[PDB]
């Protein structure tokens, strides 16, 4: 399914080359503009555990989820990865632990070394 073709098909969009954030854009979005550090951020998005025990949407609340970009309020994956996206983007992206919860996991809702799997539609972005 969507998280094996991004382990065989996705870009490694890590500073460091090593694998820990794939990306696949699912549809392109409008114009050249991807957001900079401090943008408030808005967006729609979809997420799981690799395993599949735990699922959860922003469609589950019909309200964006809306973030600055940059400031670590997010797992880093998501700075790094909604960082390349453009605005009316869908993107697929696949998650080591270690640019998510890491080895400590976030329990009872993470374990630890969970890998996370996100879909993510880029809605809009606004200057601080
Ligand atoms: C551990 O707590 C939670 C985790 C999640 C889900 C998750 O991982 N994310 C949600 C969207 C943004 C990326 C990432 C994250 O940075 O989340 C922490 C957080 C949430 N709100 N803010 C501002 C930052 C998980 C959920 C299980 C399936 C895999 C993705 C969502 C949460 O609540 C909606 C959450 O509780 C706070």
């Amino acid at each position: 399914g969507a998280p094996a073709t991004v382990t065989e098909q996705g870009e490694d969009i890590t500073s460091k080359k090593d694998r820990g954030v794939l990306k696949i854009v699912k549809r392109v979005g409008n114009g050249e503009e991807t957001p900079m550090i401090g943008d408030k951020v808005y967006v729609h998005y979809k997420g799981k555990l690799s395993n599949g025990k735990k699922f959860d949407s922003s469609h589950d609340r019909n309200e964006p989820f809306v973030f600055s970009l940059g400031k670590g309020q997010v797992i880093k994956a998501w700075d790094i990865g909604v960082a390349t996206m453009k605005k009316g983007e869908i993107a697929h992206l696949l998650i080591k632990p270690e640019y998510a919860y890491g080895s400590a996991g976030s329990l009872p809702k993470i374990p630890s070394n969970a890998t996370l799997f996100f879909e993510i539609e880029l809605l809009d972005f606004k200057g601080e």
